[PDB]
């Protein structure tokens, strides 16, 4: 049972954020790394179902942008995002890829998938074993947002459905990875309340816990604060808010420390308008972002707008108007260092497309581990 360092590859990265599988090999991220999610697979019909069929196994890539450094034939079996992975463990052996099912928006399929649950996990196994690319995942994880609670959507399934789902699929993968990524909400009458996460617990071989966006500019006026905060602090605007408070959630519900990992968003959180160079004062609103407003990429917000402060563990950004919040190397080091005096099992990157070209957030995140 040893340490994971885990990292999260987004399919829709191929277009137009041109972040390919070829990047995280250049990054040198693919040799500091021990497991990489593919993001994002459906749920339709109660059973797993593929994402983008285009960007998963379709996709013909050219001689410059590929991982072998071979462009892909029409002739060929395998091709896409897929193709590219199969490159990539090809070069790097020791890696493990597990494909990943939900998110934010393809969540509202878990109801019926949790109505039937065998048939859910069969058709999963199916598909992450389909015979066009048999061998290219380790395991499946599932990222359900969220169980008896509210996400994108509201679920009312009840707090054992989660667990049913996961015994399920415990059942038909048998010794490959099952992981889920989980709330990080530990406040009463929260998330991580509404379901039996301890009880699923067994089942799985770890939980990816979304220790981020705490906080951030869907509040507009503010007050400001960082998402990602490591502990509690003063200011903070709801308590029980923070990484620690949402370890401590699942560790005294009974989840064990080596089925936890630590989120590391690879982003930050900006409100624009602010009075002082430090979080906790208003906000005229989200400050600009590139994809969406009020979220902008470490590889960006590193030179656009560069750390001035710490806070709870986490760092800070003033300049001009705008006030940013993000992990840098030093933040997530002694995060890190952390996660270890926790004995937790490691901790994992959201996503590696905010990353820099030399990997510098996932290189902080790897050595600072045991």
């Amino acid at each position: 049972n040893g340490t994971v360092k885990l990292g999260y590859f987004t399919e829709w990265g191929t277009y137009d954020r041109n972040f390919n599988v070829k990047n995280l090999d250049t990054s040198g991220t693919a040799a500091k790394i021990t497991h990489i999610n593919y993001a994002f697979g459906n749920v339709t019909g109660g059973k797993c179902a593929i994402g983008d069929s285009y960007a998963d196994y379709d996709k013909a890539f050219t001689a410059d942008q590929s991982v072998s450094g071979q462009a892909d034939t029409w002739d060929q079996p395998l091709r896409g995002n897929f193709n590219q992975l199969r490159q990539l463990k090809a070069k790097y052996p020791h890696i493990k890829v597990l494909w990943s099912f939900g998110g934010w928006t393809w969540s509202g399929g878990f109801a019926d998938a949790a109505k039937d649950p065998q048939g859910f996990a069969q058709s999963c196994y199916n598909l992450v074993h389909d015979p066009r690319w048999d061998g290219v995942f380790d395991g499946i994880d599932i990222d359900w947002e969220y169980p008896n609670a509210c996400g994108l959507t509201c679920d009312s399934s009840g707090p054992d459905a989660f667990r049913n789902l996961m015994a399920a699929l415990r059942s038909t993968f048998g010794d490959e990875l099952v992981t889920a990524a989980v709330t990080a909400d530990g406040t009463p009458g929260g998330k991580i309340e509404a379901t039996d996460y301890a009880g699923a617990a067994q089942y799985v071989d770890w939980y990816n816990v979304m220790t981020y966006d705490f906080f951030g500019a869907w509040d507009a006026q503010g007050p400001t604060a960082p998402h990602s905060p490591l502990t509690s602090y003063d200011g903070i605007p709801k308590q029980g808010f923070t990484s620690a408070d949402a370890i401590a959630a699942f560790k005294a519900q009974g989840v064990p420390a080596d089925k936890l990992l630590l989120g590391i968003g690879f982003y930050g959180r900006g409100w624009t308008g602010v009075t002082q160079d430090a979080p906790g004062g208003t906000a005229t609103g989200p400050a600009a972002g590139t994809w969406e407003q009020g979220i902008e990429d470490y590889k960006v917000l590193k030179n656009t707008c560069p750390v001035t402060g710490t806070v709870a563990g986490t760092a800070y950004a003033h300049c001009g108007s705008n006030l940013w919040s993000y992990d840098t190397p030093d933040t997530i080091a002694s995060k890190m260092a952390w996660a270890n005096d926790q004995g937790l099992r490691g901790a994992f990157a959201w996503d590696f497309s905010g990353d820099t070209a030399d990997g510098e957030l996932i290189a902080a995140l790897s050595n600072g581990l045991a």
